[PDB]
């Protein structure tokens, strides 16, 4: 049941993502504009396959996947990842593994917008993005 994650949607508050970026060792160049973006996440499905693009003046990704089947991702920091994509209770979790380590993304909606929360390390982020109609 992803239905209710289904749309467009925008960033409208950002928490710690420096934080979070620095922990990945994401250049201060990088940063800085990373911070001052506002992406636009637009989730679709097909079938049991889900498309989930971001889309920005910065950087843009795009990722299919099948939910409990693991994809080979290349994010936007450029890392080189096995993900996997689930829900758990009701929340979609995202699971990234390179090297030993491992980021989540783990996205939940409350109140009608969308939680992404990002931790890696000891490091959490929590964005929030709300529906474009
Ligand atoms: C879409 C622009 C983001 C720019 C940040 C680039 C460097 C850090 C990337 C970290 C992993 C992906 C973070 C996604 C954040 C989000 O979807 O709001």
């Amino acid at each position: 049941m992803v239905d209710a994650f289904l749309g467009t949607w925008k960033l409208v508050d950002s928490k710690n993502f420096d934080d979070f970026m620095k922990s990945l060792g994401v250049g201060f160049a990088t940063r800085q504009v990373a911070s001052m973006t506002k992406p636009t996440t637009i989730i679709e499905k097909n079938g049991d396959i889900l498309t989930l693009k971001t889309h920005s003046t910065f950087k843009n990704t795009e990722i299919s996947f099948k939910l409990g089947v693991e994809f080979d991702e290349t994010t936007a920091d450029d890392r080189k990842v096995k993900s996997i994509v689930t829900l758990d209770g009701g929340k979609l979790v995202h699971l990234q593994k390179w090297d030993g380590q491992e980021t989540t993304l783990v996205r939940e909606l409350i109140d009608g917008k969308l939680i992404l929360t990002l931790t890696h390390g000891t490091a959490v982020c929590t964005r929030t993005y709300e529906k474009e109609a």
